[PDB]
């Protein structure tokens, strides 16, 4: 089974793997090999997730089952959001570009969100560039399949939701869409409640004229503090309105409210998008 990979340097830990680059010495590919730890309710859906094929999802390319383990072969990309980011904080990332990654991405969600999966994690780290200036969502349904960052997790999720929605994936995204433009986090929580009140800080702490049901989420008190909310022109400046008014939609506390990725693809921010190429030192 591995016996046919070649590991060259690893690229990346999770709490419960490790990912490296590898050399398929039978195809010669160069692939991500993600080595897990197997219940079979997570080998039928991760084999759904291969037929989960999308020009902006890192593809799967095989899953070995083996010696009763496991490992996912995905194809290899080589730079992550989150690198490209610290490497472009002195100048930025040129709206364009931003433009074109925040787009791309959501027509990666809107294809997944169409076969009702759901990423449920996503963070610059699962999101992967290329230097033709692609960008694509790895760890993709491995989820419902070494501190956990919390930044970008949805409200309903904080407040103890079980049945969430594909709006928690919306929410993160519009996290990282501010995080590009500012360059900073926008919510660094270090704990749940911090995380949980640092989004109330900015936003106005949630109540049942603006997200009817909240008060009876299973981890919301009334004892919560009561936040004023800010303007997004405060939060993201010198971001244009239409992306002021496309984050905002992103941000809806109400998840039935938030806008869908395909919703998303039409907004009037989207009129002028490109394809840029990015700079990227390799
Ligand atoms: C060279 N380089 N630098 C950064 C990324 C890459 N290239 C690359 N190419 C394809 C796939 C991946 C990749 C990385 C990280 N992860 C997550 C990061 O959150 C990850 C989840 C779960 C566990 Cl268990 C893990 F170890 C790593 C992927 O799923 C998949 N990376």
């Amino acid at each position: 089974a591995m016996e046919n990979f070649q590991k060259v340097e690893k690229i990346g830990e999770g709490t419960y793997g490790v990912v490296y680059k590898a050399r398929n010495k039978l195809t010669g590919e160069v692939v991500a090999l993600k080595k897990i730890r197997v219940p079979s309710t997570a080998i039928r859906e991760i084999s759904l997730l291969k037929e989960l094929n999308h020009p902006n999802i890192v593809k799967l390319l095989d899953v070995i089952h083996t010696e009763n383990k496991l490992y996912l072969v995905f194809e290899f990309l080589h730079q992550d959001l989150k690198k490209f980011m610290d490497a472009s904080a002195l100048t930025g990332i040129p709206l364009p570009l931003i433009k074109s990654y925040l787009f791309q991405l959501l027509q990666g969600l809107a294809f997944c969100h169409s076969h009702r999966v759901l990423h449920r994690d996503l963070k610059p780290q699962n999101l992967l560039i290329n230097t033709e200036g692609a960008i694509k969502l790895a760890d993709f349904g491995l989820a419902r399949a070494e501190v956990v960052t919390l930044w970008y997790r949805a409200p309903e999720i904080l407040l103890g939701c079980k049945y969430y929605s594909t709006a928690v994936d919306i929410w993160s995204l519009g996290c990282i869409f501010a995080e590009m433009v500012t360059r900073r986090a926008l919510f660094p929580g270090d704990s749940e409640i911090d995380q949980l009140f640092r989004i109330f800080r900015t936003l106005g702490t949630p109540d049942e004229v603006v997200w009817p049901g909240v008060t009876s989420m299973p981890d919301y008190k009334p004892s919560f503090p009561k936040w004023a909310r800010q303007d997004f022109s405060k939060v993201v400046p010198p971001l244009d309105e239409d992306g002021r008014s496309l984050l905002s939609q992103m941000l809806h506390y109400d998840p039935n409210k938030r806008i869908s990725a395909k919703a998303a693809l039409a907004h009037p921010f989207f009129q002028d998008v490109t394809k840029p190429v990015p700079h990227l030192r390799l």
